């Protein structure tokens, strides 16, 4: 399997663009940034809000708790290559953290409003708008030969007041190379694509489109997460209970994949459950034929059948967003 788009991006670029291991950081000075308070944590990162001592503006300080250095260079190299892209967080500086020998990434400040409180208030139009903004970020990073691999509400910061969106945490992001087999223990459980769950390792940018689909489904149906599995095996079961096993079967057959016996039994057999079956009084104001058509084209077992970020952006669902933009 290989990406249907942007497959040769890293093939055409200098080895220095994607060879993150050869990266040598220009360590800045730690006293240049002052921590003001904690704001959260990734899987292996402590995040704080700070202030640049020199120019007094606000910044974000992400201390990469022991991640592994190979992994630290990867994230830095990717952030450097993506800086300036639409709706992508911007890396301003890189320093050493006193309490530890942990690198510490300084980002431009991003005001975010917790999605758990924000999402319930978004109107039909707001959802179209923000998803389109997120799509701009994905088509951009894909066009630059990079897969984010951890798309989820938690990594999409939105300033609802200024209507600004930023795709964050590129700690699991990677460079796409045709035919390469990647690790499947990426992304967060609820947003893991079928490829990660059946061990199809030569996956590509399309993985992000599945995760986007999961986020989108949770938003329009007001059910988060939309696929609520309790472990990776159960996650595939939850997906199969909605998309049906008929399609799962065609997929496994196409890619010559054999589900282990345990997982195959857990999956069982299920008929497809119509998207409209998920509509109720709480989400009626968000479920429209265009929303469902767009969603349907994202949540496909076959990663090769999913919309690309560029195609997604031209879907009629976003027609008003584009119209408004062309002015
Ligand atoms: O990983 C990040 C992150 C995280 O894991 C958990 C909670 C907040 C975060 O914020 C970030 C911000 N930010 O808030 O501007 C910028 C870049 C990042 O990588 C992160």
């Amino acid at each position: 399997s290989k990406a249907r788009v942007y497959a040769d991006v890293n093939v055409l670029r200098p080895k220095e663009y994607w060879d993150y291991e050869a990266l040598t950081v220009q360590w800045g000075e730690q006293d240049d940034y002052e921590v003001v308070r904690k704001v959260g944590r990734g899987k292996y990162s402590e995040v704080f809000e700070g202030i640049n001592v020199n120019n007094n503006e606000k910044c974000i300080i992400k201390i990469l708790k022991p991640v592994k250095k190979k992994k630290i260079k990867r994230e830095i190299k990717i952030l450097q290559n993506l800086c300036g892209g639409p709706n992508i967080v911007k890396l301003l500086d890189i320093v050493r953290d006193q309490h530890s020998k942990t690198p510490s990434l300084i980002f431009e400040y991003v005001n975010n409003t917790d999605f758990k409180v924000l999402y319930p208030t978004l109107t039909d139009y707001d959802i179209r708008y923000y998803i389109y903004e997120l799509l701009k970020a994905l088509d951009y990073c894909h066009s630059q030969g990079i897969m984010h691999r951890d798309v989820k509400p938690h990594n999409v910061m939105i300033d609802h007041e200024l209507r600004k969106l930023r795709l964050i945490d590129w700690g699991l992001a990677e460079f796409y190379h045709p035919g390469k087999e990647y690790n499947v223990r990426v992304a967060s459980r609820y947003f893991k694509g079928p490829e990660l769950l059946v061990d199809l390792q030569d996956y590509d940018y399309s993985l992000d489109m599945w995760s986007l689909g999961c986020m989108f489904a949770g938003m329009i149906f007001r059910k988060e997460p939309f696929f609520y599995g309790h472990d990776n095996h159960d996650q595939l079961v939850k997906i199969a209970k909605v998309l049906g096993t008929d399609g799962l079967n065609v997929y496994l057959n196409k890619y010559r994949i054999e589900l282990d016996p345990q997982l195959e039994a857990l999956v069982g057999r299920h008929s497809r459950k119509p998207w409209l079956k998920f509509m109720n009084a709480d989400n009626q104001h968000l479920v429209s034929p265009e929303a469902i058509d767009f969603l349907d084209k994202l949540l496909r077992y076959d990663h090769q059948e999913r919309l690309t970020a560029l195609e997604a952006m031209t879907h009629p669902y976003f027609q008003q967003v584009r119209a408004a933009e062309n002015s």
